[PDB]
């Protein structure tokens, strides 16, 4: 086939899997429980972004979906990545400030709701109805988001300021992270078709590796992790 996004599928692939293996590595060498707890679910993030990003290399999670008179290519194995990744990244935060389980299971929900209906959007038939699904998505996010600014940040407050400024660095990773990707859909592949599904992937990689790997290198090279 050759597409011209598989050189970034390629990248995100290489990516995922040294950012998993560094991490696995590091996790069992590890002795603390807690650190052994953050490590295992670090890890794993990456791990689910290669399989899926070394599917979609590999010709797989695409299908052609048919609106605005196109036959639309919508890389669906993303949100079979997403999500499991996204709440995992949710729980490494939730952890980290002692998080409720009321807290935690309420973001896993908002967060499969987010996951879901962007899926649901993406497959969407009707041009205009994309963006409703879109739009309710998006919504999820900003829960997801608010939560994790005036929530967690509050209760992140009754940790160490050690602990208290790794959160900070992580929340903000995330905020700015997260809220580039509704934009991205908005004026690419799945959206708008203003950004071609070559950039498009480019733009998904840098976030998703940011996101993952990113977070991951800041989050274990801390003590916070520590019980
Ligand atoms: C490793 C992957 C990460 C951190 C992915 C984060 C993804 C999002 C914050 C995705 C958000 C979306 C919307 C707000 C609406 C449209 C569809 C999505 C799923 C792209």
């Amino acid at each position: 086939t050759g597409r011209p996004e598989w050189i970034w599928l390629a990248l995100g692939t290489a990516l995922m899997g040294l950012g998993a293996l560094y991490f696995l590595v590091k996790g069992m060498g590890v002795s603390d429980p807690d650190a052994k707890k953050f490590y295992a679910i670090t890890t794993l993030v990456p791990a689910i972004a290669f399989t899926m990003y070394l599917s979609m290399l590999l010709g797989y999670g695409l299908t052609m979906v048919p609106f605005g008179g196109e036959q639309n290519p919508i890389y669906w194995a993303r949100y079979a990545d997403w999500l499991f990744t996204t709440p995992l990244l949710l729980l490494d935060l939730a952890l980290l400030v002692d998080a409720d389980q009321g807290t935690i299971l309420a973001l896993v929900g908002a967060d499969g709701i987010m996951i879901g209906t962007g899926l649901v959007g993406a497959l969407t038939k009707v041009y205009s109805y994309r963006f409703v699904w879109w739009a309710i998505s998006t919504a999820a996010m900003l829960y997801i988001l608010y939560v994790l600014f005036f929530g967690f940040t509050s209760k992140a407050e009754s940790m160490r300021p050690e602990v208290a400024s790794t959160f900070k660095v992580l929340r903000n990773v995330t905020v700015v992270l997260w809220s580039a990707y509704p934009v991205v859909w908005l004026i690419g592949s799945e959206g708008a078709g203003i950004v071609p599904l070559n950039i498009e992937t480019l733009l998904f990689m840098v976030l998703d590796v940011s996101a993952k790997v990113g977070f991951g290198l800041i989050l274990l090279r801390s003590r916070a992790i520590f019980g």
